[PDB]
DNA sequence: TAATGTCAAATATTGACA
DNA sequence: TGTCAATATTTGACATTA
């Protein structure tokens, strides 16, 4: 990952600082998973978790997809909700190889 | 009606903390005494009449497709503009 | 087995809708 | 208050190398 990774922050939302700059460390600066854990005192488990959470971030949205932040009845709330899983899940059985 | 001059002290002073002073919901809980449901729904109302839609709405942000990106979007028009209408003719239901 | 990375389970906290 | 999902974490086990 090169930029590419900042490309990637607005969906690395709901992740704090730490963990993004963390994993950017390993991904695109080259560093260890194990080598960070020890540099800011973590296990190298939470490390793995960090970046994956940032890799599979950028495999469940495209970048194509826009982010709407909208208020709605409760009605209509849970549909565009209840889409979005619909719409996660249709993108999700086409990673498959 | 007003709304904003509607709620009680507290609530504002409650809010001010969370969106002024930066204050976190389950501290000024702890700090007051209160629930971290009870400042999550205190801190709501002002939003909500900050945001001058109804206090019952309930906040939605979610990635989508721009095709239905736009529907959405749509419908929070079709909504602010439909509670909009309700309120100076719902009382002509004579 | 030393070292790394992943799968797994399980903890605490927050802020959401009921 | 109950509950859930998503964070922030942990140890333990384990496949895989050199």
């Amino acid at each position: 990952t090169a930029a590419a990774f900042d490309d990637l922050r607005p969906r690395l939302g709901r992740l704090t600082e730490e963990t993004i700059d963390i994993a950017r460390e390993v991904l695109v600066e080259g560093k260890s998973q194990s080598d960070v854990a020890r540099e800011r005192g973590l296990s190298r488990q939470r490390v793995s978790s960090m970046v994956k959470s940032v890799v599979s971030a950028a495999n469940e949205i495209p970048r194509e997809w826009q982010r709407v932040e909208v208020w709605l009845p409760p009605n209509l709330a849970e549909k565009v909700r209840q889409m979005e899983a619909d719409a996660k899940a249709d993108v999700a059985r086409k990673n498959q190889l």
